């Protein structure tokens, strides 16, 4: 009711008022509806845009009020705001308009309760449709132009240059917003977001400039260790005994690292657990060496096989062996144990169906029950012989049983495992190419924090009432507008 | 094989799983197959009494059991038979099942 | 704007000028920006057709005219083009209209450096 509403508020009703209740206030999604308890929020968040105009041409209005959970009104429209498959985009244009009526950047640099901005909370909670608004934000106009994020600066013909401001969004300052959208956990369409236009650029400027050699260099550090452990568990003096100290001194180092790593965080960090185990069984084998035991050896082949399949963790870096990779990952999850939990409870259970009918030289191979599933292993992999002649009391039923095992695992599992594995490998095929580059990112975050307080000579563009910016060049035949709006005469540089 | 339609396409079908899915499953695979190698013919002590004697034998012993060829026998003279085992029971799983099978899918 | 560039050249502008510049004959695709260098070419390769017949009826154009690159208007055309998902079929249309205009045989078989 927008008539009966403005007779309201004309006739001296409250616009500051707080709906503070527990409703107004859930816990989940299905027992209230959070929007701000403001009307103001009550009204931008509901699709009422001519209420909205009524209640800020009043002078009355609080605009930067803050409610209980510290959120102003910008930050209630990031909380509402979803997909466009669920409401046709109202709230980008409630911002817009909520933000251009305000005429200051008082809302937009308003820290909550959990102190995060519109647009921190926006990369939190992982809203796409909205932050690709806030990012790439061009005022027309003038009189409001230092509200704007990006900045076309020169453009001739078709041919234009942008800057993309970059004052919360680069990982100098703390809690960044690229290191909000790597780091997200909770958020399953990050990959979707770092596709956006200042950061998307901004990974490969800093993959280009340090993260590259860096990586290059901890993939060199780590195979020649991989090396120096190989042979030195694979032959067993003076000139030699660096190469076990090297071992060592790069095992400690690797299992500080990584526990420290993991005790910080608390898919995406397994192989964190593989680097740590294969640093500890390293320094446990040292430790039983020290000592007389003789099980060393059992640590120090385990930590050498998987030392060496731990090598896999550096195909990301090349675009066509990290989604390789990210293939191999997808289906060992979705496809390959879910097929081995079937074909051990079959083989497991025609292992003891097959060694109970054997009577007794040894003059048959299924004796017992662990040289039953021997058998039945190799069996199914093609090795050995097939003998029927065992010693049994019905050689009829153990035959069916045989061929009822051939046909439930050579004829139907193994050939189900390659077409069941064609349609996971058709589903990630679109989809892993994204999966790769939000693999790689962190990689280059944690490059990023490797770094010290010196060497940040990194950072991106200078100054231009003076933020730090970002070019980026682009051409299009599409509008064909004339260009009133430059920061810049001359174009080129 | 050019001049025929027919055989031409199968040979730059021939040339495309060339290039995009044959080499890239073999680097895989042999970087598995030498990571195992060196693994399996570590715990090995010593009458030519074990297959796995040295590493040449054991990559020589684990590509034909990949290809099927041969027979497998795991009473070879190791001091830990279970971690023989086990550690022969994850290249099967690695290689067999994961990625002989994974690059037909992937060739398709 | 077409009015204030005919009252230009109504006026006693130069329509064969030549930007000879490094910005507009860049090395690269996001330094500058090769057309042509002429205004003819100019009007051609950003789809205004009324100053390309504004031009094309002064007397005073020279349309066979080679630019640094020895190109004519009609490389630099084909220079310019893309597929029709980026432009949406302009350049076809003024590379027809341009040698309809010229009415021989000249501009086809001109050779560039
Ligand atoms: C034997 C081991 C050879 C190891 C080479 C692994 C290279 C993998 C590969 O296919 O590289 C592809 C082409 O393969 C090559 O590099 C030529 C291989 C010649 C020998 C390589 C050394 C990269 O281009 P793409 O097909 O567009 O990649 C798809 C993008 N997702
Ligand atoms: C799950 C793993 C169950 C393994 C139990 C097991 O191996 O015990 C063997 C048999 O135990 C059973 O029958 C358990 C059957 C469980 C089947 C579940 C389907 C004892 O015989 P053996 O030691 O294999 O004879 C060889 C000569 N020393
Ligand atoms: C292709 C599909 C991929 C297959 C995936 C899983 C299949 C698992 C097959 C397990 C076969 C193990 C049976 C076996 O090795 O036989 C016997 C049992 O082996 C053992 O040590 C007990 C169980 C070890 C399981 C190790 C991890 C599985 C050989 O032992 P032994 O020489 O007779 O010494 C006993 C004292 N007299
Ligand atoms: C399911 C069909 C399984 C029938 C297996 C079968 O008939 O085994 C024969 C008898 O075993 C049985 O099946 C008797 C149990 C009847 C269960 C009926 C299934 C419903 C033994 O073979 P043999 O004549 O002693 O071999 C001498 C060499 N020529
Ligand atoms: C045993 C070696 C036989 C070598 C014959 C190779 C002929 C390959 C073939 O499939 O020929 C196709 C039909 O196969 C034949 O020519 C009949 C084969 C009878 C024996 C040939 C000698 C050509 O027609 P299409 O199916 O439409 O071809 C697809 C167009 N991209
Ligand atoms: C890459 C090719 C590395 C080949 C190095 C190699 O074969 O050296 C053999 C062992 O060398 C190694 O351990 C290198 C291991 C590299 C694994 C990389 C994953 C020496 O033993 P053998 O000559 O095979 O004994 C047979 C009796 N004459
Ligand atoms: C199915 C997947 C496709 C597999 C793709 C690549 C797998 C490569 C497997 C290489 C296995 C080579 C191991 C081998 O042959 O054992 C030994 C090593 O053979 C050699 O001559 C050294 C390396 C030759 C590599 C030739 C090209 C690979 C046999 O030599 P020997 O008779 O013991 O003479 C030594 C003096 N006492
Ligand atoms: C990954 C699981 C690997 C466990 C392999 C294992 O338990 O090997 C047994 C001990 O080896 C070890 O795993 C000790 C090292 C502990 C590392 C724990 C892995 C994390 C030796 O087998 P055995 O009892 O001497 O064979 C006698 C014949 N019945």
């Amino acid at each position: 009711q927008g008539d009966i509403a403005a007779l309201l508020i004309a006739a001296g009703a409250d616009v500051n008022a707080h709906a503070k209740g527990a409703f107004f206030n859930p816990k989940y999604q299905h027992e209230g509806f959070y929007f701000g308890e403001t009307p103001l929020a009550l009204a931008a968040c509901t699709n009422q845009p001519e209420i909205v105009q009524l209640l800020m041409e009043h002078e009355q209005t609080d605009i930067t009020s803050r409610d209980s959970r510290g959120n102003n009104i910008l930050h209630a429209l990031v909380t509402v705001a979803e997909d466009f498959k669920t409401q046709n985009d109202f709230v980008k244009r409630m911002y817009d308009m909520i933000l251009l009526r305000s005429g200051n950047w008082e809302l937009e640099t308003t820290r909550n309760n959990d102190g995060l901005t519109p647009l921190q909370l926006a990369a939190k909670m992982g809203k796409a449709e909205i932050l690709k608004y806030i990012l790439s934000r061009e005022i027309k106009e003038k009189r409001l132009r230092s509200l704007s994020r990006k900045f076309t600066d020169w453009a001739y013909g078709p041919v234009s240059s942008s800057l993309y401001d970059l004052t919360n969004v680069d990982t100098t300052t703390d809690n960044s917003v690229l290191e909000i959208t790597v780091y997200n956990t909770n958020i399953d369409n990050r990959h979707e977001m770092l596709t956006l236009e200042p950061l998307h650029t901004l990974l490969h400027m800093k993959w280009k400039k340090f993260a590259k050699h860096m990586f290059f260099l901890s993939f060199c550090f780590y195979f020649f260790y991989n090396i120096t452990l190989t042979l030195v568990s694979y032959y067993r003096g003076w000139l030699q005994l660096l190469g076990r100290m090297f071992v060592l001194i790069w095992a400690m180092c690797i299992s500080v690292k990584e526990g420290i790593a993991i005790f910080l965080l608390r898919s995406d960090a397994w192989f964190h657990f593989v680097f740590f185990i294969q640093a500890v069984l390293v320094i446990l084998s040292v430790f039983l060496y020290l000592f007389a035991y003789k099980e060393y050896l059992a640590c120090l082949v385990l930590a050498m096989a998987l030392g060496w399949a731990n090598m896999l963790y550096y195909t990301r870096g090349f675009q066509s062996m990290g989604m390789y990779s990210v293939m191999i990952q997808k289906v060992i999850l979705h496809d390959v144990l879910k097929f081995l939990f079937v074909y051990i409870v079959f083989l497991l259970g025609f292992g003891v169906a097959l060694a109970s009918l054997i009577e007794k030289k040894d003059c048959s191979s299924y004796g017992s029950f662990s040289d039953a599933v021997l058998e039945l292993f190799k069996l199914t992999i093609g090795l050995g012989d097939l003998n029927i002649q065992q010693n049994s009391k019905y050689p009829i039923l153990f035959l069916f049983l045989l061929i009822t095992y051939v046909i439930l695992t050579f004829v139907l599992l193994l050939n189900m495992l390659i077409a069941l594995m064609g349609e996971t490998v058709e589903n990630v095929s679109k989809e892993s190419e994204r999966i790769w580059r939000l693999q790689r990112a962190r990689t280059i975050l944690e490059f990023e924090k490797m770094l010290p307080e010196w060497l940040r000579s990194r950072f991106r563009m200078g100054e231009l009432d003076f933020r730090l910016c970002l070019r980026i060049n682009e051409v299009k035949w599409t509008e064909w507008k004339t260009h009133v709006s430059f920061l810049n005469e001359d174009p080129g540089p």
